[PDB]
């Protein structure tokens, strides 16, 4: 029961963690996307001048 | 016995997991800082202007 108990607090963190690292993954190809949106600005910058 | 090497056994993919997760933020932080570091760029561009 005690290992039971803990391996259910353990297990969420995995369900969680998993969960939370795929919406990192999103939040990362969020700022990637800026960087890679940002790119064009300093080429249409750079054209536009 | 069983749920003791599981236990330990999701206490090292929860880790996995953590790490990855954890990791995913020096990953976005490294195209995090391209967007912040394009930013200058593209303000600079714009300053050109």
């Amino acid at each position: 029961l005690q290992l039971q108990e803990q391996l259910q607090a353990e297990t969420e963190l995995c369900a969680e963690a998993e969960e939370l690292r795929a919406r990192l993954t999103a939040k990362k190809q969020e700022l990637e996307e800026i960087c890679h949106d940002l790119e064009a600005r300093v080429e249409e910058e750079e054209e536009r001048c």
